[PDB]
């Protein structure tokens, strides 16, 4: 008895933002004028930013593999 | 008995931001004028930023493999 | 009995920000003017930054492998 | 002009577990038998426990109050 | 002009576990028998515990108050 | 002008575990028997514990108060 199975598979995952082109994205004009103005509660503000923010909790690879051979 | 299984597989994961091009991204004008202005609670502000922020809690590789052979 | 199983698999993970191009990124103009202005609570501020910030609590590699052979 | 507003409010918050009675809760019999047994990955186990676990990130109180009086 | 506003308010917060009664809680019988047994990764185990665990990152008090009076 | 605002408010926070009654808590029987038993990685174990563990990174008090009076 010959037991010769073969795994030759090519497996890829390519997830998120890949191969994009951004050409002169923030090229314009942004004007913010604020006067006599009041905040009672928590503020998050972005003006004219172009951040790359990347979070990867994913993208793991795992294999679990089992081999057994029994005579009786 | 000839037990000769083979794993030859190629596995990849490529996750997050890969191979992107940013050309002259923050090239424009940002003007922020603030006057007579008040905050009672916590502030986060970004003006004209271009940060690359990368978090990778993921991207782990693991193999679990088990072999057993019994005569009786 | 011949027990000659083989693992030849190639496994990679490549996660986060990889192979990106940033060309003249912060090239424009940022003006922030602040007058008569008040904060009672905690402030985080970025003006005109281009930080590269990388956190990798992930990216680990592990093998768990078990072999047993029994005669009786 | 008399400006004499009054706040007499009673405000209460009562959150989580309050005023419960637990009488002989763990009074029975718990038997665990484990033999020839294997773990490849991380274990959390409770047998026969009766913990009080209390987490309070909430339960703060704040007032913001503003008074202004103008002649012209 | 008389400007005599009053705050007489009572404000209370009571959060977590309060005023509970536990009578003979762990009073029964707990048996653990473990034999020929293996762990490859991290173990947390509780057998027969009755901890009080209390975490309070919350529960702060703050007043912000502003007074202004203008003659012109 | 009479400018006589008053704060008489009573403000309280009581967070975590308060006023609980634990009567003969650990009064029963806990038996642990362990044999031929193996750990490759980090262990935390409690058998028959009754800890009071209290963490308070919270629970602060603060006043911010501002007064200004302008003649022109």
């Amino acid at each position: 008895i010959v037991y010769k199975p073969v795994d030759l598979s090519k497996v890829t995952s390519k997830c998120g933002s890949l191969g994009n082109i951004h050409h002169k994205p923030g090229g314009g004009q942004v004007e913010v004028k604020s006067e006599k103005l009041d905040f009672k509660d928590r503020v998050q503000s972005k003006i004219g930013s172009l951040d790359n923010i990347t979070h990867v909790p994913g993208g793991g690879n795992k294999k679990i593999e089992t081999h057994k051979l029994t005579f009786r």
